């Protein structure tokens, strides 16, 4: 079952992977690289290994530190100056402007939604690379953004009520976009190209673009294009004139439909939103990215390049594609699909580093033409990192993979999730480690909500997870980041980036308030699907996000004062009946995560919750979950009792929730027998001692459980 290469024993799954598909065509030698994952792995662990017990150790401080503060009020400057002089909060360096360089347009310079998608879905990941561009009437028309209301109800077959709010929505966006010297697009006939400029017919008059720069160019003759091709704000807009299709028969201008550049960038992830313990599961992400880079992944294919003519008649083309990230793992977990001969599993942050800038080449070279990044870049997202030394030890790790591939030095670059509060709190330094490969910040704010709870968990009893989004911590976290970055010369070189939005049904919310991000100054922000990818860009044509940049540099709007406000309730704070809403809520969310996580191997799962909310789930949600819980118990809000009893009251409701669903087996009424039942009383109750309450031991050993009993 395993190869032996130097101190390494590699499962032959992964050693068959790399030799037969990963590495043809890279023209890395096999031995070469065999020999180099043995080196690196051998040089690097134990500084891995050296800054995961500092973790430890730093916790393990401030935990005690809160066991011995007597004072009701935390005198914030005995606390800063203790995480001081424990090395937790370090010195601010002086200020600089990052040097990363080779980086492609989609991220230095265009702001638009940035699509995360769980590798191991091949038809997920496939959609989502070519979410690059999307319909705007598919988003409105299948979506909520378009009230159910006045016979404007879905059916089985098509609404022409509901039809012709969506194309009503959709002209007032190009009216607000792309604005008409004068009269409106709503009450436009026709559109030609004359004299390289577009001409909008009206009824009584013609007009041309109130700034005819916007208009960028068109398909089929310039008398009578099949498409005109707006931009505005960097993104381009799309116009299907058709007047036989159905709903162009309908349109006053034969218009079928308006294509949004939607999701700029994405990141396919083999961390929180996927499970995958073992070799086996690694193979399966990594077959799945080497298809994307390839461009040979199918189930449904990846697009090619758009074909445009320019409004003076020439010819040109625009990306098809989504620019791909990956999400590596972070620094803590190993992965016994490779073990030393001792058994040591290893670290599994180095092996995906290895194994996913190795695939990553195939996008650098020809499919037709490349996939990927036409500047030479590989773009690496770097979760859960803990400080700037972490940071260097991730440049350290890109920088020796690159020599084993024999890339480029720096041709692996790095975006740093900002989602643990001793990255949050060194923030400057931590873009400073990387500045030559860095190529976002991204607030990972659920994450960091996670860390927020445990990092304090000895401090007092939290606030209520729906309480946290207004506390001071995490308004400071958000435009300190921010703040970071523009300081750091990222406008025009690399991404400001903001979180993810859960609630998937809730897209008219969505549209309503996903628009403060680039208001924040953010040249991008999280979405979970395609739809969602393309009803964020209507926020990136509202909002001018270089503008607002170039308003906020200097700005110094966080406080380390506030970004230390530690989210401690007040005495007296709840209600029975709040607290038992809480703890259920949290029983819920946690169990439908876990048991689909446990039993089926699916990271990352659509979960009502109380309210009936439809919630994507990944690890860091559990983390806030388990965490809140952890810490309630911890300081008598609730007892055990208390937890038991919600976790079996939720159980059933879980189990209803997923009945058909042929692969799932229930968990009541024998929950001490259910293996997914029991890892989520485990994450729970021993919650307050996972280091920094991550959730992957917890999980990858339960899954492991369960896989060895379905294999007996
Ligand atoms: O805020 C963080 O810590 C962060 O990393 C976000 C996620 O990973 C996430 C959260 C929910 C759904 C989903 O698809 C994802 Br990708
Ligand atoms: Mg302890
Ligand atoms: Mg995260
Ligand atoms: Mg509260
Ligand atoms: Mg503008």
């Amino acid at each position: 079952d395993r190869v032996s290469v130097g101190n390494l024993r590699i499962a032959r799954v992964l050693y068959d992977f790399v030799n037969n598909e990963a590495l043809p065509g890279t023209d890395i030698d096999p031995d070469s690289f065999w020999a180099g994952v043995d080196k690196v792995v051998a040089d690097l662990t134990p500084q891995n290994q050296a800054l995961l017990n500092a973790r430890d150790e730093l916790q393990a401080q401030i935990d005690k530190w809160h066991r011995r503060r007597v004072i009701e009020p935390i005198d914030m400057d005995a606390y800063r100056q203790f995480l001081t002089e424990i090395g937790y909060l370090l010195p601010e360096p002086d200020d600089f402007t990052i040097t990363t360089s080779g980086v492609d347009a989609e991220i230095t310079t265009t702001a638009g939604p940035q699509l995360v998608v769980p590798v191991l879905n091949a038809r997920f990941a496939l959609n989502a690379a070519n979410a690059r561009w999307g319909s705007l009437y598919d988003a409105l028309y299948g979506t909520d953004v378009i009230p159910e209301t006045d016979g404007a109800e879905k059916g089985p077959t098509y609404n022409k009520v509901r039809g012709d709010k969506v194309i009503a929505y959709a002209r007032k966006f190009l009216d607000d976009s792309v604005p008409l010297s004068s009269g409106s697009f709503g009450d436009a006939t026709g559109f030609t190209v004359q004299d390289g400029q577009l001409v909008v017919a009206l009824p009584d008059k013609s007009t041309g673009l109130a700034n005819p720069g916007q208009f960028a160019g068109y398909t089929g003759a310039a008398e009578s294009p099949t498409s005109v091709l707006l931009i505005n704000h960097g993104l381009h807009i799309e116009i299907l004139i058709d007047p036989e299709s159905q709903v162009g028969t309908t349109d006053r201008a034969g218009v079928k439909d308006v294509i949004l550049e939607s999701a700029i960038t994405t990141i396919m992830d083999f961390e929180d939103s996927v499970a995958a313990v073992d070799a086996a599961d690694k193979v399966l992400g990594y077959r799945n990215w080497l298809g994307l880079n390839k461009g040979d992944l199918a189930a449904r294919v990846l697009n090619r390049d758009r074909n445009y003519t320019a409004p003076g008649g020439g010819q040109f083309t625009l990306p098809g594609r989504s620019l791909m990230f990956v999400r590596n793992v972070g620094h803590l977990m190993t992965n016994d699909a490779i073990v030393d001969t001792d058994g040591s599993e290893v670290f599994e942050g180095i092996m995906d580093a290895l194994f996913t800038g190795l695939i990553a080449i195939h996008g650098l070279k020809a499919s037709g033409p490349l996939i990927n990044s036409r500047t030479g870049s590989i773009y690496i997202v770097k979760p859960k990192m803990h400080g700037p030394a972490e940071v260097a030890f991730t440049c350290e790790l890109f920088s020796r993979v690159e020599d084993v591939l024999g890339l480029p030095q720096n041709t692996m670059k790095i975006g740093i999730m900002d989602e643990e509060r001793r990255t949050t709190v060194n923030l400057k330094a931590c873009i400073k480690a990387a500045a030559d490969r860095v190529v976002f910040i991204n607030t990972g704010f659920l994450d960091r909500t996670g860390d927020e709870i445990h990092t304090s968990m000895e401090a007092g009893p939290m606030v209520r997870k729906g309480t946290m989004k207004s506390q001071p911590w995490i308004l400071a976290y958000e435009d300190h980041n921010v703040d970071a970055g523009l300081a750091a010369g990222f406008s025009g070189r690399a991404q400001v980036g903001k979180g993810m939005w859960t609630m998937t049904e809730l897209m008219a919310d969505m549209v309503e308030t996903k628009i403060a991000q680039p208001r924040a100054g953010a040249s991008t922000a999280w979405v979970p699907s395609p739809t969602a990818a393309t009803l964020h860009a209507l926020h990136y044509h509202q909002v001018d996000v270089a503008a607002v940049q170039q308003g906020l540099a200097g700005k110094r709007r966080a406080t380390i004062e506030q970004l230390l406000t530690i989210p401690l309730a007040k005495e007296l704070a709840w209600a029975p009946d709040e607290i038992r809403e809480e703890v259920d809520n949290n029983c819920q969310s946690i169990l439908g995560y876990v048991v689909r996580w446990v039993d089926q191997g699916v990271g990352a799962s659509k979960v009502p919750d109380i309210h009936d909310v439809a919630l994507m789930e990944d690890r860091a949600t559990l983390r806030i979950s388990s965490q809140l819980l952890a810490n309630w118990l911890r300081h008598g809000v609730i007892t055990s009792a208390d937890v038991r009893a919600s976790l079996e009251r939720m159980a059933p409701l879980v189990d209803r929730q997923n009945a058909g669903d042929v692969a799932y087996r229930p968990m009541a009424p024998n929950f001490d027998d259910s293996i997914a039942f029991l890892a989520a009383q485990e994450l729970i109750l021993s919650g307050a001692q996972q280091p920094n309450g991550y959730t992957e031991p917890i999980l990858h050993r339960r899954r492991r459980e369960f896989k060895a009993r379905a294999a007996e």
